[PDB]
C-alpha cells in the first residue's frame, strides 16, 4: 500500500513542477504514485540531485486510476495482420525490393500493427539488430499485455555477453540506432538530452551503443507521451517535433498561421546542474494532430550523406535526428536545406531520399483538416454508451471498426456501407496510381544497366539520376503513408502523376541514348 | 480543479478516520475528493463540530478514479423486462392477488430490474406513495444514467406543497416508510442513527414523514455501501444486517461457526456529541454473500401486529426495522421470538407473514455455498480480457449474460447450452411446485367463505387459520426468492411440498366441517 | 398535375407511332407523360416539324408507373469495388501496362 | 489469438518466399545477358552450381503446404540461405558482365 509523501518538501526545490501540479487536474495526485524519492530528499541540495529518485515509467502507474483508457489502449486488433511484408504482390508495394535496393528496408518492411507491440516489433524486425532479438517463442507474438508489461518479459537476446551491432542471421541489417527509440518508448525521457546531443547528465545519446540502450528500455508508447503527468494537460515530449514547431518556429500548422497561434505549443525546459537538459511542449489545446505527429511523420533517424559532396553524415550530426515538417511538394526543398540524402540506389547509383509514414504532413490542407477534424476524431473517438460515463477510446486503429462514432455522427447522410464505399473508391484509385508509378520506376531502373553496358555517357546517366530522385520521392511518399490516399486524395493524385511523368522522362532519355550508341 | 487539503490537520480530531485512511489503499486519496470542510476546519474543536462539512454521496465521486466499475454498474439490462407484474399468468405468481389479499403488495408487485433504477422504482411503484411520484414522462423509464445522477432529475411530485402520505390515484397504497430507503440509497448515512432510532443528531428516523425524507434522497446503491471510503476495504453499512450478525451474535453464517469466524464482521461505531450514533461493519474478507445480504434478505420494514394479542406494532417500535436472518425452516420461530406478523388475510382472516426476496438466507447450506461460492462468482464475475487489466464486473445480473465467466470456468465438463439446461431443469421443476402450492392455497382460501356461510365454528376456522400461516410461509418464500429454486433446489422442493401438505390438511378440515353442517 | 392531350391529333401526322401505340400495352398511356408538344401542334405541318416538342428522357418518366423496376435498377451494389484498376497484381490483368503500352487504356 | 499466431508465421514466411523469388528471378535474368556478353563457361557453371542451392532452399517452401507453420525456424533459415546464394550468383555475373564490357 502506497503512503503519501509531503509534496511541499519537493516544491521548495522543484518550482516548475509546483506551478504545473498545483494548478492542474492532478493537484490531488500524490508524488508517491510515480516517484520513490526518500533517499533523494535526504541527500539533495537546491542545485545537486544527491541520490537519484526512482521514477516509474510503466503504463500501470496510470492504469490504477484510468483503467478504461489503459484497457482500450492495450487491446490487440487481431484483424491488423501481423508481420505482413509490404514488398509482396498482395500488399502496398509489389515492386518495393527493386525500387528500394541499396537501403536497409530491403531486408524487411511490414505493415504496422497495434501500438502495444511497437517496441517489441522494433527490436525483432530483420532490418534493425541483425536478428539479435527474438520473441521467447512464436506463441509470444500474440501477447500485447506482456509487451506492455515490458519488452524483456517476452523477448530473448542471442548474445547477452556482447553489445556490438552485428548480423546473427545472414539476411538481416543493423539499421537501429538510439534515435529510433524516441518513437517506440519514452522510458529514457530522464536519461536523454534534447535531440540526443552529448550532455554530462545524459546516460544515452545519438552516439550510444544501441544494443546497450535497447536493454535498458521496456515499455511502448508511455501514457505520458501525450499527457503531462504533473498537470494532466496535453503535451508532446518528442524532441524532433518540438525542434520543428518551436525552435525553427515553423508552428504546429505550418500552412496556417492563425490555426498555429490558436493551437500552439509552449516549450518548457528542465535543467541539470543549471544547464538546459530536456524539454516538453505544452499544448494550448488537446490537439491530437500534434500529439500523433510525435511519430507519424517523415523524419531522419539515421546516418546519411550530403547532397553537395556525397560525404557521410553520421549519428553525431544533429541532422541524424530531424523532422522535416514539410508536405510532399515541399520535401525536396527541406532536404536541400539540410543538404542530406539517405542512400544510393544499388542499380542506378542515384542519390535518393527514404520516406517514412508522413501522415501528419499529408493531412495538412486536406478537406478534413481544413474543417477542424483531427486524427482522434477518426482513430480515437469518444465511446458511445446508452448509460455510462463517456471516455475517449485509446484503441488507435482504423475507423472501419467503429464507423458509427468515427464517421457517421458527422456524415448523417450516409449508411456505414456508403461510407466504406467512399473510402474504398479513394484507396482503390490511389493504389492503382501507386502500382503505375512503380511500373514506370521499375522500367527506368531496368534501363540503367542496359545504358551502362551500351556505353551511355555519365552526363546522360546523371540527368537520369536527378529524375530518379523526383520519381522516387513522389511515389514513395504514398507507399510510406498509411491511408492509401484517404488522408489527402487530391494531393496523392497530383504527386503520383508527377512520379510517372518523371519516370517517363527518364525512360525516354535513356532509350534515346541507348539507341544512339547502337546506331 | 480540486485543491488538496491538509489531511494531517483533520487527523488531530478524527482518530478513527486516521487509523483507517493511513493504512488502506486510499492512503493517497485526499479528503477533498469527497468532503468540503473549509469552514468546518475554521470553526471546529475536538468537542464541537462548528460548521457542518459537506460530504459527497454521488457515485461520480468514485467514478473519477474507477470508471470501469462505475460503467459496469450503471449499464441497463434491457432484457430485464421492466414493470412486469408478478401477479399475471405468465409471471412468478399467477394467483398472487387471491393469496396476498389484505396486503399492500396486492396493489403492485413487479419483477426486479437493473440496480440503477432501485430508488426511482421505489418512488414510483403504485404500492409506495399513493401515486405521488412519477417519471417526468414515459420516456424517462429508460434513463439509467439519469436515475444514477439523481432521482429528482427524472421524477416529478404531484404536490410539492404537501408532505403527507395520501392516494393521488384510486388503486395505490402508501406503504413506504423511512426504513424502506435503507435498501435503496445511503445518501442519508450521516443523518440517520443506527436502526432509525430517535436521536438528537439524526435528521431522519423510523418515525419521520417519509415524503419529506424521500425529497432529500437522490442516488441508488452508493458505491460506499460495500466499500469503506477511507480504507477502501470491504464493509456493510446496513444497520439491520449489523444488528443481526453482531448485536444479536448470529454471525455472518449462522449455520457455520467456523466460516463465521473466518469471514466475520467488526462493528465500528461513530459518535455525535459523545453518544453512539451510527455504525458500519468492516468485513474480514471481500465476502459478497454478506455485502449483497444488506438488501437481498427477508426483513421487517413496516408496521405489523403482535402474534400474542393482535395489537399494532408501529414504526416507532424497533421491530419495524428487523432482519430475521433465518432460513425458511427457522423463520416461524424467528417471528415468534419477536412476536410479530405482517397482515391479516382479507378472506380467511388468518394472521400471515409477508416474505421478501430471501436470497441470502436461501443460499446458506446449498451445494454452492458449502463449496465456498459467493454471490459475486455468478453475478459479478471478473472480466476476461485477451489483453488488459482485469477488474470485477459490477453489472449484477443473471449469469445467463456471462456464462463463460459465471459458470463454465468452474464447470469445464459443460457447454453453455448444457449449463442453461441444468438451470432450466431446476427452475421448471420449482415453478411447477410453486403453481401446485398456489392451486392448493387458493382452494383452501375459497373454502373459508363457504365454511363461514355454512355456520362452521370459530374453533375449526381458527385451526384452519393456523394452517394458513404455514401453507403461506412455505409457498411465499419461493415466489419472493428470485432464483426460482436455483439457489437451493432441495430446500425449495422440501418447503413447497410442506406448503401443499398444510393446504391439503386445511382443505380436508374445512370440507369435513362444511359437510357436517349440511348433514 | 399532368393534363392529357388528344392523341388523335398527333396520329394524323405520326402514323408509325399510331400503329405502335394503339396496339401495345401503353395504348392507355397519354403522350403528356413524355412529351410537351403544345407549340409543336400549333406550328407543325405534315412534313415540317415547326416548333420542336420537348421529349423527356429522364428515367423518372417511367418510374411514376414502374417504381419497382426503377428502384431495382438504381440500387448501388456496394460490394462491386469502385474505381478498382485492372492493371494491378490483385486484379484481372497484372501485366496490363506492359502489354497495352501505346494505347489510351 | 491462435489464428493470429498462425498468420504471423505464414505472413513472415511468405514475405521471405517472395524475397527469395525476387533474387532468384534477378539471377535468372542475368544468364542471357552474361551469355550474350561472352561471359566464360567457367563463370556460368559457377553460377549454375549456386542456382541449384538457391532453387532448393526456396522451392522447398513453396512446395510445402503450411507456409512455414510446420517448422517456422527452419523455413526462415532455409529462405535466408536461398537469398544468400542468389545474391552471390548476381554479384558473380554482374562482375563478369562488367569485365566483358570494359
Ligand atoms: C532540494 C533540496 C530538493 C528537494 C527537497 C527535492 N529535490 Fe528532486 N531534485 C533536485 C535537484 C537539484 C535535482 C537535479 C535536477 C535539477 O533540477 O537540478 C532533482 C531531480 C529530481 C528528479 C529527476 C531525477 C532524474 O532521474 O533525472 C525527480 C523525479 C525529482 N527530483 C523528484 C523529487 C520529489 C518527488 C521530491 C519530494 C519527495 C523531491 N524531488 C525533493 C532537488 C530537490
Ligand atoms: C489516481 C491516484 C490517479 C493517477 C495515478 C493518475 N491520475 Fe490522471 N487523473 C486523476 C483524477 C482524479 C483526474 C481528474 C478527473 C476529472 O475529470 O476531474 C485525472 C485527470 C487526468 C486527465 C484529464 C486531464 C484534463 O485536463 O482533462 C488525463 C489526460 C490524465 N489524468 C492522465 C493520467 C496519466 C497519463 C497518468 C499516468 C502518468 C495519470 N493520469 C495518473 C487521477 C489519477
Ligand atoms: C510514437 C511513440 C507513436 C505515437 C505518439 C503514435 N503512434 Fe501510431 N504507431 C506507431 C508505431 C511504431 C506503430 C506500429 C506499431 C507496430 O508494432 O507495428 C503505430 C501504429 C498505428 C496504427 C495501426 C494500428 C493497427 O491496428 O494496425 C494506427 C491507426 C496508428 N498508429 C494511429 C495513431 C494515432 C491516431 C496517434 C495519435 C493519437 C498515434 N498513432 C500515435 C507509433 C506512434
Ligand atoms: C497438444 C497436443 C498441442 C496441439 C494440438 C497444438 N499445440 Fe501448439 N504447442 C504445444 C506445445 C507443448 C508447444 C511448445 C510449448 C512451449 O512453450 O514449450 C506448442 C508450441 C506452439 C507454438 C510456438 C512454436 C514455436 O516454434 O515457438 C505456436 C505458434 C503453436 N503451438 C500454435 C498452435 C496452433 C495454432 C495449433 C492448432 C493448429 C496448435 N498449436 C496445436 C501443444 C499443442
Ligand atoms: C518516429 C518519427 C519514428 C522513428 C524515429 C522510427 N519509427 Fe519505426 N515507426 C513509426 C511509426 C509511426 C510506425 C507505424 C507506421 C508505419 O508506417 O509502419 C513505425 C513502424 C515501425 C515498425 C513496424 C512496421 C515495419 O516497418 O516492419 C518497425 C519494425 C519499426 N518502425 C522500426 C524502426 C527502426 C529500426 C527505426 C530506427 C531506424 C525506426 N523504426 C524509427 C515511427 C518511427
Ligand atoms: C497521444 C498519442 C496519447 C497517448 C499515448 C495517450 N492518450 Fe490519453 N488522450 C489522448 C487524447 C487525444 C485524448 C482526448 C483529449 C480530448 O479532450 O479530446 C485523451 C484523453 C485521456 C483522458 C481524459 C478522459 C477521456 O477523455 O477519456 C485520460 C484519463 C487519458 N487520456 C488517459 C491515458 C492513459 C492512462 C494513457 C496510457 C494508457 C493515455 N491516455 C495515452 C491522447 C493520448
Ligand atoms: C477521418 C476523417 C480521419 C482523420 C482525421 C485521420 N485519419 Fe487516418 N485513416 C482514415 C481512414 C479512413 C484510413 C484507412 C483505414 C482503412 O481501414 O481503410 C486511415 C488510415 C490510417 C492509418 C493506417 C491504419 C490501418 O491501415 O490500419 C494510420 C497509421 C493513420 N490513418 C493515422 C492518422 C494520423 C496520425 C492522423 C492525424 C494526422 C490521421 N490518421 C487522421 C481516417 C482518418
Ligand atoms: C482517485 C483520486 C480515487 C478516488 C476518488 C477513489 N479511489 Fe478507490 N482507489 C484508488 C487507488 C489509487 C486505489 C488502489 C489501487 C491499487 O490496487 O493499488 C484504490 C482502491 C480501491 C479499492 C480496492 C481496495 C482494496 O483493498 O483492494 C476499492 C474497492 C475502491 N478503491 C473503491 C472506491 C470507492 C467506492 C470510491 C468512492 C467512495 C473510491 N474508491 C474513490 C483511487 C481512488
Ligand atoms: C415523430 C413524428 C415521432 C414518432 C414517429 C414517434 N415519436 Fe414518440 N414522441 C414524440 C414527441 C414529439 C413526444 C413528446 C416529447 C416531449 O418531450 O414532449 C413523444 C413521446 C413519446 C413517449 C412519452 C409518451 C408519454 O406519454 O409521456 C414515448 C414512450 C415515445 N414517444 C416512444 C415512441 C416509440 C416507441 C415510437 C415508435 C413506435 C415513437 N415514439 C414514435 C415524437 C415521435
Ligand atoms: C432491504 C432489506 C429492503 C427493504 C427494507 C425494502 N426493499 Fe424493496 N427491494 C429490495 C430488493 C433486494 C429488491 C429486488 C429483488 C426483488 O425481489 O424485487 C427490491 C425490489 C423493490 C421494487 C421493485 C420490484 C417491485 O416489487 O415492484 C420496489 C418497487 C421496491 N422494492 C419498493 C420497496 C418499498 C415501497 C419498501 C418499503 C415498504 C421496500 N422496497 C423495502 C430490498 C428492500
Ligand atoms: C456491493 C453490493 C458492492 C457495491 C455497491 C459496489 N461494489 Fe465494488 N466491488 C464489490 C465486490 C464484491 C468486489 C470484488 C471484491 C473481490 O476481491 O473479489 C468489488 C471490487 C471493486 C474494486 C476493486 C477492483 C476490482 O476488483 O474491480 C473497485 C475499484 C470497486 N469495486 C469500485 C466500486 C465503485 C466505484 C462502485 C460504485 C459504482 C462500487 N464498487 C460498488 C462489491 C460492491
Ligand atoms: C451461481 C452458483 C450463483 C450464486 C453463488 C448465486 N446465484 Fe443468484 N442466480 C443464479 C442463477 C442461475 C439464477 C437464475 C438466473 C436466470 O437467468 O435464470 C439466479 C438468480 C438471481 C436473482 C434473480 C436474477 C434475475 O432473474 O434476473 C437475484 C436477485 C439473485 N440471483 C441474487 C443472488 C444473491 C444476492 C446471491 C448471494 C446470496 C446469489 N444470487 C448467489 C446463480 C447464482
Ligand atoms: C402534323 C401537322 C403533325 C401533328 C398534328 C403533330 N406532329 Fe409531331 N412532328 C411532325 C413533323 C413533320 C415532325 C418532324 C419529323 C417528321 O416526321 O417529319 C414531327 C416531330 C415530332 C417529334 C420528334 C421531335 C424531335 O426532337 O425530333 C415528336 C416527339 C413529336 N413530333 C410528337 C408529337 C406529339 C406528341 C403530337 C400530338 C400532341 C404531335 N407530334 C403532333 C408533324 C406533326
Ligand atoms: C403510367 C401512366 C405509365 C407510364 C408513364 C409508363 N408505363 Fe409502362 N406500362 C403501363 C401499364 C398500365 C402497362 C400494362 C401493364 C400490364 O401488364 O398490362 C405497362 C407495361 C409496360 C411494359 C410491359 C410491356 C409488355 O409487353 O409486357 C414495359 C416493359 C413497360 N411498360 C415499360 C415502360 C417504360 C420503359 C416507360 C418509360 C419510357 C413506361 N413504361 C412508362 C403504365 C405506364
Ligand atoms: O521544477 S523543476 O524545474 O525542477
Ligand atoms: O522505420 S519506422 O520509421 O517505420
Ligand atoms: O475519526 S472519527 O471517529 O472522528
Ligand atoms: O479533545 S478531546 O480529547 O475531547
Ligand atoms: O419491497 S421490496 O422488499 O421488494
Ligand atoms: O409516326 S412517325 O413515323 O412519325
Ligand atoms: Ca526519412
Ligand atoms: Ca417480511
Amino acid at each position: 500500500n502506497l503512503k503519501p509523501v509531503d509534496a511541499m518538501q519537493c516544491f521548495d526545490c522543484h518550482t516548475q513542477i509546483e506551478d504545473m501540479h498545483t494548478v492542474g487536474k492532478h493537484a490531488t495526485v500524490n508524488c508517491v504514485h510515480c516517484h520513490d524519492a526518500t533517499e533523494h530528499v535526504e541527500t539533495a541540495s537546491s542545485r545537486r540531485m544527491g541520490e537519484r529518485p526512482v521514477t516509474r515509467m510503466d503504463l500501470e502507474a496510470c492504469a490504477t486510476c484510468h483503467t478504461a483508457q489503459f484497457n482500450s489502449f492495450v487491446e490487440v486488433r487481431h484483424e491488423s495482420h501481423p508481420r505482413l511484408e509490404k514488398a509482396t504482390p498482395t500488399s502496398r508495394s509489389p515492386m518495393f525490393d527493386k525500387l528500394i535496393a541499396g537501403h536497409g528496408f530491403a531486408f524487411e518492411h511490414a505493415e504496422p500493427r497495434s501500438h502495444a507491440f511497437m517496441l517489441v516489433d522494433h527490436f525483432v524486425v530483420d532490418r534493425a539488430y541483425g536478428g539479435r532479438f527474438q520473441f521467447k517463442n512464436w506463441q509470444k507474438v500474440t501477447d500485447g499485455m506482456g509487451a506492455v508489461r515490458g519488452a524483456w518479459t517476452v523477448l530473448t537476446d542471442a548474445d547477452p555477453e556482447s553489445s556490438d551491432q552485428r548480423r546473427f542471421l545472414s539476411q538481416t541489417a543493423t539499421a537501429a540506432n538510439p534515435v529510433c527509440l524516441n518513437c517506440k518508448t519514452q522510458d529514457h525521457i530522464l536519461d536523454w538530452a534534447y535531440m540526443g546531443d552529448e550532455h554530462e547528465a545524459a546516460k544515452w545519446s545519438r552516439t550510444s551503443e544501441v544494443v546497450e540502450f535497447a536493454r535498458d528500455l521496456n515499455h511502448p508508447l508511455n501514457c505520458f507521451m501525450c499527457h503531462d503527468p504533473h498537470s494532466a494537460g496535453p503535451r508532446v515530449v518528442r524532441d524532433g517535433l518540438i525542434n520543428a514547431v518551436v525552435d525553427r518556429g515553423l508552428g504546429t500548422y505550418p500552412h496556417d498561421p492563425v490555426k498555429s497561434e490558436q493551437q500552439g505549443m509552449t516549450k518548457v525546459t528542465f535543467q541539470r546542474g543549471r544547464e538546459d537538459f530536456r524539454a516538453i511542449g505544452l499544448l494550448d489545446t488537446a490537439d491530437s494532430n500534434v500529439m500523433c505527429a510525435q511519430c507519424h511523420v517523415e523524419y531522419n533517424c539515421n546516418p546519411g550523406y550530403q547532397l553537395s559532396d556525397g560525404s557521410r553524415v553520421g549519428m553525431d550530426d544533429r541532422r541524424a535526428n530531424h523532422f522535416f515538417w514539410a508536405n510532399v511538394f515541399d520535401y525536396k526543398e527541406a532536404a536541400q536545406e539540410i543538404d542530406f540524402f539517405d542512400f544510393r540506389h544499388a542499380t542506378t547509383g542515384a542519390a535518393l531520399p527514404k520516406l517514412q509514414h508522413p501522415e501528419a504532413e499529408t493531412f495538412w490542407g486536406s478537406v478534413h483538416e481544413r474543417n477542424g477534424v483531427a486524427c482522434a476524431d477518426c482513430h480515437m473517438p469518444k465511446v458511445q454508451l446508452e448509460n455510462g460515463k463517456v471516455y475517449t477510446s485509446h484503441s488507435q486503429r482504423t475507423p472501419r471498426d467503429m464507423m458509427g462514432q468515427a464517421c457517421l455522427n458527422c456524415h448523417a447522410e450516409w449508411t456505414e456501407d456508403q461510407a466504406l464505399y467512399a473510402i474504398d473508391y479513394i484507396k482503390n484509385y490511389t493504389h492503382g496510381k501507386i502500382v503505375k508509378s512503380e511500373y514506370w520506376l521499375a522500367k527506368m531502373i531496368d534501363l540503367f544497366p542496359v545504358a551502362k553496358r551500351a556505353g551511355v555517357s555519365e552526363d546522360v546517366l546523371n540527368q537520369a539520376r536527378e529524375l530518379h530522385y523526383d520519381a522516387h520521392l513522389y511515389w514513395e511518399w504514398w507507399t510510406a503513408e498509411n491511408s492509401v490516399g484517404f488522408h489527402n486524395p487530391d494531393q496523392a493524385r497530383e504527386s503520383l502523376m508527377t512520379s510517372i511523368s518523371k519516370s517517363k522522362e527518364a525512360v525516354s532519355l535513356l532509350n534515346d541514348a541507348i539507341d544512339a550508341q547502337v546506331a
